[PDB]
């Protein structure tokens, strides 16, 4: 699967749509504004279009390593602010995935070079929930960290100035934390949904105690 | 399409796939290492997987507003480092797209807030090629800027410590600059493909100088 | 004191010192690399040279709001990698200060604009130590947070790939965590001094537990 | 010097000041907002206090390697936004210095590791002003680069959203670009002083033009 193969597939796929479904390229030319912002991992095990049955132009996307929303990452923060203040999306979905190489490397902590600084933020979370994790069986720990990561990133995004001041002026925006597994591509909703300052907090706290129950 | 319709489509898609033709989840479980890193725009007008016929898991993906590789952006540089040092991808494709809202905002320069700062890196490019751009009919400057911007991020990518150090140690990594439009989804190779320090410079230079003809 | 006056203070002072102490500049013209790196706050309540009696060129300096060492801030990590890998400093001091405007604004959390995102890193610490902080009076929480901040930034610095690879190639580098008051200018060693991976973890746990005693 | 010798230097100084220059902690007790924000290099060869005679509490300070203001460095833009919006400083001075190790490395491009990424922002400037620099004696090129660096950082600072929305809402803020050398400590004004976006641009254009005639 060389590069010249990608060029040639694209050419066959485009040449077939031009003549056979003129549809497509008009839907895109409709240039309709996105309504969701997907914040996912660069592993991109199962593309978000495939996972949700969303069409091109309906998803705004950011992908870094391990779905993080770092308080001071201007790259991710810039995606969010464009999305919210300019594109006026209504839904921001942060979605992790069980078996994430990033999450796993955060715990095993191999010497991988520069990436380990990025992965320190996920380690912060593993130690933050030491007790919660030490109480559940050794074999369900990684998956749970993957879930906590996503809860924490939802927490962070809600505390961003972008989101706090978007809610405060009345604009409708809803954050969601999800995860999918690769055994079945099924999206599990983590029930940490937020539409203002209050739910954000409630749902996050509820989210941590719901985990303490195992 | 609102949030209840995405949770439903996914359960239909999943389970529907598993019961009639399940050998897909098998192949994913093997978690084979991706060979391409795709750095694209958050707009994602046409997803990379649909452009190229790359399957799930065949590509690492980063997306930010206007597919930028900023010298000092630890987000994109972490993706790139992980992909190169740890996953050992052979190809990095930076793909821009004609009509990008980022690229347009960069030139029109409306008051958008936080995002404008990120966009200054594109504005830098606009003024860098003010002569080239000025000797060209007004109506072509946006599409030209779009290519110029990809050419510059590729150039940026190969100058990073990560790429300089992969090439020097003999690792095989090739960097590409592409762009597509929405009228036909057809990929154009902007022809700045680089496999070492030397071709990086020569390709960049001819990339610019062959625009100055056209 | 407007600009006109800073230029004249500087002119007078330069003229004066060229007539009456040319050695001042003879000392500075030398290949003498700094021995210490100072990470302090942009408040710069009492400068570092006057706290310690350190002289021109004996220290490398970084200052940001609340003297943070964020896992993924390339600004501060660039200053560190340069100091350690290139200038080969032997001591890194992170110094906070009681009354720090940055810390105070973290807790009181006014709507200050863009800076609030920077400060969420301190709020993380305010909530990490929610119990210890919660069981003291309101007035004393600000000074404890200040020392807690300094301890947590030493921790982060110790965990950074730069310190990690430095310590394991057997380079001599000591991290310190200090704080000064503005009733004295007296430097309290917060007693988290780290020479290696091992002392780093010990001293950090020592630090937090010894605070929780009082 | 030694770490014990920094603590006792300090201890000594803290009594020989508490009632011998008694009006030091009298001044700082009044936690008065600085009027100046100084953005300088981590080299800090001659401190800003000693150069200008500015007293403790009168300046806010940011230092990074080679005194940069990157469009998307949140560390430096955070200091700036807090300085301007919260502290309401009237003056921001970016000061570079001749013989800056950061500028020199940018040109000569040794492999120093992580810092090279940061210095690529200076390499861009080196190349941006290729003709200017080539039309001068080679011996003069590093000094001119150091100055062009300050000018370009000033340009960046004035184009950030923090500065644009401060000048649009009538707040009085003046940006200046200075440099000094170690041979006499004498500040040199590079004359890019701007109080709004219109003079920012004019001042930059003539900054570059007057170098060309010289
Ligand atoms: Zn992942
Ligand atoms: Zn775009
Ligand atoms: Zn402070
Ligand atoms: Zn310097």
């Amino acid at each position: 699967k060389d590069i010249d193969t990608l060029i040639s597939n694209n050419a066959l796929w485009s040449k077939m749509l031009v003549e056979e479904d003129p549809g497509f390229f008009e839907k895109l030319a409709q240039a309709q504004k996105p309504r969701f912002l997907w914040i996912g991992c660069s592993d991109s095990r199962v593309p978000a279009e495939r996972l949700t049955g969303l069409e091109p132009g309906e998803l705004f996307v950011h992908r870094n390593v391990a779905n993080l929303v770092i308080h001071t990452d201007l790259n991710c923060l810039s995606v969010v602010q464009y999305a919210v203040d300019v594109l006026e999306v209504e839904h921001i979905i942060i979605c992790g995935h069980y078996g994430c190489g990033g999450v796993q490397a955060a715990v095993e902590n191999p010497e991988l070079g520069l990436i380990n600084n990025w992965l320190l933020h996920i380690r912060d979370i593993w130690f933050k929930h030491s007790s919660l994790l030490g109480e559940m069986p050794q074999e369900r720990r990684l998956d749970t960290l993957c879930e906590l990561n996503v809860m924490e990133q939802v927490y962070n995004l809600g505390h961003s100035t972008i989101m706090q001041s978007a809610w405060k002026r009345g604009q409708k925006v809803t954050i969601h934390g999800w995860a999918y597994g690769i055994h079945d591509g099924l999206l599990r909703d983590l029930d940490v949904t937020a539409t203002n300052r209050e739910t954000l907090e409630q749902r996050y706290r509820h989210g941590i105690s719901n985990l303490k129950l195992k």
